[PDB]
């Protein structure tokens, strides 16, 4: 019965959804063709991102981010029924994205930028809170935790409170442990192994492992050879009741999720732990 | 901690193993070549079958099955360290397979043919017991009862419980619903304290769910493998070894980080 509400429609999270990655970091036409392919392959959310969130990434000006993101969000919202998430940290991109039809604010920085928290609250949209240690320029230099699960859990307690106190209701929130965002290989797998334990907040869990270093470093291969590992990650997360799976390879992930759904439907508990 | 012993070597079941499918139904050279490819992709067991096990595959005589199966088992045992599973129901093939180096007797009929039970016992080899019957009142309970019965039948014939493996038999007299019920509850079969072997690769339980043909089932096959392996399944029987081994390494990294070392 978990549901999100945005832009006059709803997203029913009684089964896992696949979120397709639309990286915008002729551009507009190609972006829209890619969205269309992902929607046809079964993605029910498209994640539009105009600033690199990779280790070492450089900042993008607000004017450049607006130019990359807003025309894409608008074009998708006008042509398809799919939900649209916006991968942004900037109050102006948040505001302007919501005006042209975006459904979810998916900020790697959990609205930490000046004015972001107020901008998000003003839109009334769902907000995903993600854990990152440090920032993208520093996060992978030397990630360190005494207990990564406890520290991510504590972060979620603190950020939920921060959001509620700004007037964003608990029911609008999603949580994401932020695979690859200030974590070494062992930290990532600790979080994946214990993912179901984050259900105590009674909030949707969003995860993104597709073609990430936690697969590449395990298998010692480049990004192009990570699909089997990516599907394994997706299935592991979805078997533990993760609600949204953020991926590059939509068709394959959707097929894997249908198998997970068939399995969970046969189960009494409806989850693994 | 679980281990099997055969032909002077051992199989460490503390982590999942991928078993590659070698159907043998210059054919010898091609079979060795395919075994080589699967071993280089990380398979640690090869399942050699001489009479196909598909729903209505043609039955073959003992002489034909020996001619097809024994040279392949022999060639692999001479050339590789990999374990060799033989898919047969005939006592003669069980016997002769053991003599040329097979490690596991994998009989879809659970040694129900005349003399098969005795032949298997004489070899001293590990034996896989598979459920095959679609109608059930409670499919898990029916499969669980069958294991209890076959375990006892084996022990009574002098086959130590420690030589046995259990397989719920995905796709063997089971509809879509029954197959997913057994997959959902697979971890409950650990109460026997025996190895669990599963084979879902490219099966109807994927094909019918997704509405795709047999060459378009890789993603669903990998999902099934992962679901089984996260529940502590010990051996995963597959067509697509490279991809399954990669998925199993992710499963292993996850289980190594977990307190339980499995999901239920
Ligand atoms: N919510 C959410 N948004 C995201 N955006 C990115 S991309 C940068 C990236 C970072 C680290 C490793 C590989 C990468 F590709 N990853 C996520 C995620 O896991 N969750
Ligand atoms: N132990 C064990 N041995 C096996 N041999 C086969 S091939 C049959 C087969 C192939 C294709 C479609 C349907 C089928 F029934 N499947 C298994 C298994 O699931 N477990």
């Amino acid at each position: 019965s978990m549901k999100l509400f945005a832009q006059g429609t709803s997203l029913d999270l009684s089964h896992p959804h696949v979120m397709g990655i639309l990286n915008v970091t002729n551009s507009l036409i190609d972006a829209v063709k890619h969205a269309n392919l992902m929607i046809n392959a079964g993605a029910t959310i498209i994640d539009v991102g105009g600033e690199s969130t990779r280790p070492g990434a450089a900042e993008v000006s607000v004017e450049e981010e607006l130019q990359r993101v807003i025309p894409v969000v608008e074009a998708i919202a006008q042509r398809f029924e799919v939900w649209i998430s916006v991968d942004t940290s900037k109050p102006e991109v948040i505001r302007e994205s919501a005006k042209v039809g975006a459904h979810i604010i998916n900020d790697i920085r959990s609205l930490s930028e000046p004015g972001a928290l107020e901008a998000a609250a003003e839109t009334g949209l769902p907000v995903c809170l993600m854990h990152m240690q440090g920032n993208p320029k520093t996060m992978q230099e030397a990630p360190k935790y005494d207990d990564v699960f406890a520290e991510v859990n504590r972060y979620f307690i603190e950020q939920i409170a921060r959001c509620e106190q700004a007037g964003i209701a608990k029911e609008k929130l999603l949580l994401d442990p932020g695979f690859g965002f200030g974590k070494n290989l062992s930290h990532n797998y600790s979080l994946l192994a214990r993912l179901a334990e984050f259900h105590h907040f009674n909030l949707p869990l969003l995860v993104g492992m597709s073609r990430k270093s936690m697969i590449g470093q395990l298998l010692n291969v480049g990004p192009s050879e990570r699909l089997s590992g990516s599907l394994a990650c997706a299935v592991i997360a979805a078997m533990q009741g993760a609600h949204i799976i953020r991926v590059h390879d939509v068709k394959e992930t959707v097929e894997a999720m249908r198998v997970v759904e068939a399995t969970l439907s046969a189960k009494e508990n409806k989850r693994y732990e």
